[PDB]
């Protein structure tokens, strides 16, 4: 399990930046995502988990967000510079597990304008953490420190069910769905996929797995989302809203209530 050469230099720069700002409290830095599974696409992001022992000073938070922003560019912006996603989490939140755990910090290109404004979102509870940790137990490269397998504990099956199904109650109505249709459709495919196959690294696999099992009506909707994810075509998701709403309902009806 190796790091693709093409991201080798960008990954090292973030690593040295993180180690620099974090200094002592740094426990581990894990690489995950398309870079280790599914293969890189022009639009893939480099994904890092940063495990730390104590919380960040506001100064450090500010330094990290600013400097990451600099080492990152929007996906499909430039060759030689890829979108970064960086999640900082307190060791004490994973070991022992707090449910849901808080994440200390998150960087991503969706924060670029907020960061330009000097707006830095604070620590908060994220059920996705449970998913994330479980995901990196399946596949990750330990860029700094111990391998995930040694460092992190599962995640009782019950909580995994809780964390996967949690987003389902986010979308009751059309208004819930209205501006998030692209994210929702892919998330629904991911949840269905993981619940069915038991496999938590879902981002590249889910759609391809599910599409053959979908009646054409819904497959058409999932297909557009995938194709947008792959970055080979972009869709106007506002016109696709009613087909997405239908997708949601059909998905809530058939998505497993338990692990197969």
């Amino acid at each position: 399990l190796s790091i693709p050469p093409s991201i080798q230099c960008q990954t090292e720069a973030a690593c040295r930046l993180i180690t620099r700002v974090t200094g002592d409290t740094l426990r581990a830095i894990h690489l995950y995502g398309s870079a280790v599974a599914g293969g890189l696409k022009p639009n893939s992001d480099i994904d890092l988990l940063v495990t730390i022992c104590q919380p960040l000073t506001e100064a450090q938070r500010a330094t990290l967000m600013q400097e990451l922003l600099a080492l990152s560019s929007p996906p499909g912006a430039s060759a030689e510079k890829r979108a970064l996603e960086v999640t900082v989490v307190l060791y004490s939140q994973l070991v022992p597990w707090c449910f849901p755990p808080s994440r200390e910090m998150q960087f991503g290109e969706w924060l670029r304008e907020d960061i330009c404004q000097g707006i830095y979102e604070p620590a908060q509870q994220d059920w996705d953490m449970v998913l994330l940790i479980t995901q990196i137990l399946e596949t990750s490269i330990p860029l700094k420190g111990e391998r995930a397998e040694r460092l992190f504990t599962p995640a009782p099956a019950a909580q995994l069910l809780k964390a996967l199904r949690y987003p389902l109650d986010l979308w009751q109505s059309t208004a819930d769905v209205q501006g998030d249709e692209y994210h929702i459709v892919l998330t629904l495919a991911r949840i269905w996929y993981t619940l069915s196959t038991g496999r938590f690294t879902s981002k590249d696999a889910a759609a391809d797995w599910l599409l053959p099992q979908l009646p054409e009506d819904y497959a058409a909707t999932l297909r557009a989302a995938q194709r947008e994810y792959l970055g080979l075509e972009q869709q106007d998701w506002h016109i696709l809203l009613p087909a997405v709403v239908r997708f949601v309902d059909f998905a809530k009806a058939h998505i497993p209530t338990q692990f197969t």
